């Protein structure tokens, strides 16, 4: 209708947008392991009148020509991928990682996942599961008369018999590294999987190639900064506001211009 | 959105990280040898509007010109490195510091850290160890057919075999003292690596190199008084509030100017 | 459009600017050696319908003719060079500032800039540097071996060196005082550069020539008076909420103008 009532409606678009993630990063406090999202914006199309170069007379050069602009399309959202905050949970099933990382999964599709949550468990079957049933990579197999799992800070997981008085070692937990820790695609699940953007996936020990360590009987808390979320959420409230004043002031322009 | 609302956003996480530190060290107050760590801040940009120089005309100079300013940027979190107290625990394998001084320690993972704590330990193997693996350098070996163990206070342990009536001296045990006691970074468990920003380690015995001496049957506690450390929580709860209190106002103003 | 509203939006850029200020110093405590801004106001045009002398007849005057005025410019941001209160650090490596003096610093473009922070460190190289790496003057090199390193309330910096039992005189610290310590422009960082107001800079051991003696293992707090930040918060979000009134009552003499 006019070309401002558009301009206005891509910044409701915009403001909406960043209160949509706003509201996932607030909501998955609490949650192992989530990374806090941050929503980056980008201005569309110049409409352009005159040229800011466009030479007028012969020696005139007409400088910061007349192009008018519209709309703050969404160009992405980047993932804040720093080290959370761990906390002491005591249990021997929970474990974190310090450092670049992540857990490999099977999904039952056969395509593999990656994990940053160590809140595992094991199956009726004895392998090591995480919470849903998904199998840690490589398969680790847990065997029944085992009265504890010790999960070192170089990922080698062993046992303790009853009886023997050793503890048999049991298998190695390796992470995976991608160069773009960021361009992970997420599924949900508190999974993620290989995309072009990520990069080839590098699986490696805990400790070499810049892989992390583990820490058993800790969870990695999300990195959720709940000061800036409010104050985020504050200024999104008011940013709406006032782009909801432009549409009005907009409508009663036409309004007027209608009634004449 | 409005200026005032990112400078105050600015100081709310400066305040919020105030705060964070202040909570960390409550988590490790009467926790022996621990260090009272505070933040060190820094101011962002000022935009200048009239440049305080300026010559308003032939004459005129206009003094203090006008500029804005915003943020309070946090440079660091560095690491107070001063004399604590003294505990008794009555224990010869535990010594104390007092003084400027820094135990060695040679790292499982092969380099150098150092701590200011001395609840020492013998192994299987002898090699004289303090809760974790950490050996001294010089390397000291325990003889097992030993009766009592003795460290004196000049950095000389020993230890007594039963018949021979002579206290003969089994290793060295000095300190280790740095140009900057600050910039070094811990890598967990009160051990602090060697730091580009905290000076070349010079190796030297205790009592003589202007150190400090050992006490034994001893422990050092934290630094972290709990009168000061309450005084600065109160200061800097005052100043959390102000800060959101200001960001409240800013949200006020704009309620205001949109409510027009 | 209106006179009323353009004085009226004067008077809201300026409500805004205060507010601006009042947040920046609110967001500021805790910082060392902040100073705290005042914004001096100054009104704009007056312009004349009946001028003040202007003689009617051949005998009367007109005493205080009409004229009816604009604005609130902001004229300037003076900033209070009071000394902050000093608290007790403990660290052997920072020094505050009793009275008047600013420690030059050395800028990677190599002009001076002048600092009031006493968090000095010590860089790969030994030497005294602030925070960042800016060289301060005159050139200081901690030796190696230096253990404790004092800066007497004279100025001058000495070590204490391997062994040899002497605090071996090593530098000097010497300040620097203007003539207008309001007029120096600050660039962040805690940094003042000179400018063509604040007066040539005179160099002068501390202590003498004027300027202050230095207080080793001490830092200088912001002079942030709290309360009155608060108040004068209150008053400007009710100078706010009423300049908000004086637009609207513009805006509805103006629609109603329009209905007509």
């Amino acid at each position: 209708m006019i070309s401002s009532l558009w301009i206005a409606k891509t910044g409701l678009d915009a403001q909406q947008t960043n209160m949509d993630v706003i509201a996932n990063n607030l909501a998955n406090v609490s949650t192992n392991g989530f990374k806090r999202q941050r929503a980056v914006f980008e201005d569309l199309l110049y409409q352009t009148i005159r040229q800011p170069g466009a030479q007028s007379s012969e020696q005139t050069t007409l400088p910061s020509g007349l192009q008018i602009g519209t709309g703050v399309r969404p160009v992405a959202t980047e993932r804040l991928h720093s080290q959370g905050n761990l906390s002491q949970t005591n249990n021997s099933k929970d474990v974190a990682i310090k450092g670049q990382g992540f857990f490999q999964v099977m999904l039952p599709d056969g395509t593999s996942a990656y994990t940053r949550d160590g809140s595992f468990q094991v199956d009726q079957n004895g392998q090591l599961v995480t919470a849903g049933g998904f199998q840690v990579q490589p398969a680790i197999t847990i065997p029944a008369n085992a009265l504890s799992i010790t999960i070192g800070r170089d990922g080698v997981v062993s046992v303790t018999q009853q009886g023997q008085a050793a503890p048999v070692q049991v298998g190695q937990l390796n992470l995976t590294t991608f160069m773009n820790d960021t361009g992970l695609e997420s599924i949900g699940e508190n999974l993620y999987i290989e995309t072009q953007s990520s990069g080839a996936p590098n699986e490696s020990t805990p400790g070499l190639n810049g892989a992390g360590l583990l820490y058993q009987g800790y969870v990695e808390t999300s990195n959720v900064n709940v000061a800036e979320e409010l104050v985020n959420m504050i200024q999104v409230q008011r940013a709406y506001e006032i782009n909801s004043k432009a549409v009005s002031t907009t409508d009663q322009m036409l309004q007027k211009l209608t009634q004449l």
